[PDB]
Parts: C-alpha cells; sequence; structure tokens
C-alpha cells in the first residue's frame, strides 16, 4: 500500500538514513534524489509539528538549502523527495580531514551564513544546526537540512527560557565556527549534566592554531547573554568573513519562486497535454506534486550542463 504511487514516479535503490533516507531515481529526467519516509502511527501526536516543517520547507529555496522536490503522503507515510547531496555530511567532512585550516572553514562557513540568514529573511530559525544538518552536493557547495544537538545548544535554550530562534543559531553557528578550526567541540563531556553545566559557563579552551581574529569572532557569537551575541547582518561583513573576500556575504536567494526557466517548461510540456501557458499556470502554482518535482529537476539537469 505505502509505496504504491511514490513507485509510479520514483525507482528506489539503498536505505542511506534511519524518518528512513533511500536514495532513488525520478524515473522521467534519469535524476537521482533522496526520499525522507515518515511513518505517520511512529510520529502519532508530533505529526502536525512535522507538517509545519514541510510547510516552512515549501517557503525555502536557496542555493544554499536542500531543496524539496515533491511532498507525498498515503495512509500510514509521508514522501519527501529532496535534493541529491552525494557529498556527504560536513560532520564526516571535518572528521576525515582532522580540521579544516582558516581560509577552507571561511569557504564552507560563508555558505552557512547565506543558508541561515536567508532562513531569518523569511521569517523561521533552524534551531538544529550542526555539521550532521549540512551537506555537501556534487559541485561540494553546502547544503542545510532538517529544519526544527545538545553540544550545539545555546545556553537559554537548555534552561527552557524563552528564546529568539535567530539567537540560538547565532550561538550554534559559533559552535560550528569552533569544531571547523578545531576538529572538536568547545564544550564535551560524557555526562550529560556535566555538558550542560559546561555550557552554561561559556568557558572553552583556545588552540594556539586560532588566528586573533577567528578568537575574536568566536567570543562575539559564544556569549552566554543572547543580546551580547553578534546578530547576523553584523555577521554577513564581518572583518573575519571579508577577509580574502571583500565583499559581503551573499544571503539572498538565487534560485526563484517567480521566474520560470523556457528550456524547463518547454522539455516539460512535451511530457503532458496541455498547451505551454496552461503548464506555466500549473509550474506556478507550486503544488509539491510531481509538476514541480519534473520542474526542479529538470532544472537541475540544465545546471549540470
Ligand atoms: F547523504 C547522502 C550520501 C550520498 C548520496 C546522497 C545523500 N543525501 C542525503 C540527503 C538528505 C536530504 C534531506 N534530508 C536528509 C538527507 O540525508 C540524511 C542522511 C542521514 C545519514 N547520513 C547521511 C545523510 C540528500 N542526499
Amino acid at each position: 500500500m505505502d509505496y504504491d504511487e511514490l513507485l509510479k514516479y520514483y525507482e528506489l535503490h539503498e536505505t542511506i538514513g534511519t524518518a528512513k533516507v533511500k536514495l532513488a531515481c525520478h524515473i522521467l529526467t534519469g535524476e537521482m534524489v533522496a526520499i525522507k519516509i515518515m511513518d505517520k502511527n511512529t510520529l502519532g501526536s508530533d505529526l502536525p509539528r512535522i507538517k509545519t516543517e514541510i510547510e516552512a520547507l515549501k517557503n525555502l529555496r536557496h542555493q544554499h538549502i536542500c531543496q524539496l522536490y515533491h511532498v507525498l503522503e498515503t495512509a500510514n507515510k509521508i514522501f519527501m523527495v529532496l535534493e541529491y547531496c552525494p557529498g556527504g555530511e560536513l560532520f564526516d567532512y571535518i572528521i576525515s580531514q582532522d580540521r579544516l585550516s582558516e581560509e577552507e572553514t571561511r569557504v564552507v562557513f560563508r555558505q552557512i551564513v547565506s543558508a541561515v540568514a536567508y532562513v531569518h529573511s523569511q521569517g523561521y530559525a533552524h534551531r538544529d544546526l550542526k555539521p550532521e544538518n549540512l551537506l555537501f552536493d556534487e559541485y561540494h557547495k553546502l547544503k542545510l537540512i532538517d529544519f526544527g544537538s545538545l553540544a550545539y545548544a545555546a545556553p537559554e535554550l537548555i534552561q527552557g527560557k524563552s528564546y529568539l530562534g535567530s539567537e540560538a543559531d547565532v550561538w550554534s553557528m559559533g559552535i560550528l565556527l569552533y569544531v571547523l578550526m578545531c576538529g572538536f567541540l568547545p564544550f564535551d563531556d560524557d555526562n550529560v549534566m556535566a555538558l550542560y553545566k559546561k555550557i552554561m559557563r561559556g568557558k572553552y579552551d583556545v588552540p594556539k592554531w586560532l588566528s586573533p581574529s577567528s578568537i575574536l569572532l568566536l567570543q562575539q557569537m559564544l556569549q552566554v547573554d543572547p543580546k551580547k551575541r553578534i546578530s547576523m547582518k553584523n555577521l554577513l561583513n564581518h572583518p573575519w568573513i571579508m577577509q580574502d573576500y571583500n565583499y559581503p556575504v551573499e544571503w539572498q536567494s538565487k534560485n526563484p519562486f517567480i521566474h520560470l526557466d523556457d528550456d524547463c517548461v518547454t522539455e516539460l510540456s512535451v511530457h503532458h497535454r496541455n498547451n505551454r501557458q496552461t503548464m506555466e499556470d500549473l509550474i506556478s502554482l507550486w503544488q509539491y506534486d510531481h509538476l514541480t518535482a519534473t520542474y526542479l529537476l529538470l532544472l537541475a539537469k540544465k545546471a549540470r550542463g
């Protein structure tokens, strides 16, 4: 029952994560995708919250956000077809490299900043930023996933205090910045209570390989008082961020909802019995059905060249 409708559009390959994640092939275009499979019965009470997260993803379209292509709902399952990221997790990348240089950290950090600033510009907050939530695509560009961990959580978030998601994101970004340049967490312990004490105290070791500017940026992000944390606006053109670039982080989306690609509308129209204008009208509704999937995948096929 569960897989019948999905199997009309996708050829399923192997599981890569357990929500379960499967690699698949889009039949029409031949494009690889990742399929997030969610058991509705397993979620039960947390199900309406997963539905609000899907709706938020429908409103996020960005070069550094893993793209939603298709949402399929059955009696027992929710399927989310997503952008294929074969480079894997930034978590695995950090471990394989041990730690990144200041220069390579900047390449990756400016991409995280671009995604997160855009998420905030859309009225959302991520709240679970960590290197397991950042994937590399075939072009080695980062893609943010799993919208909506203890080692990355802001002191106020752990204490159960009221918080602004934007300030909790800036703290988690400070933790990511440290891990990128150090290869280990600033706050860590085998005991959960001792880790909780360490986060709230906000004291961490400053390794010898960190430059004075890196150290100052970490201080500006890793403030226990959320009001003392740097705002996203000042992070876009921060002196550490501008070093070797001399231009602020481009956070604005390059992936439109409005403008449609004429080649992709043309390619798409041959598979349907409608005229071009009807086709453009249908695509513009952005229903996250097979039509949305096909259009976005043709665009991804085109960008490859
Ligand atoms: F990760 C990959 C490796 C090789 C080929 C493709 C991928 N890929 C994963 C996704 C993906 C997209 C949206 N949400 C979750 C996703 O994966 C979660 C798993 C959890 C276990 N670790 C690996 C990533 C997209 N492409």
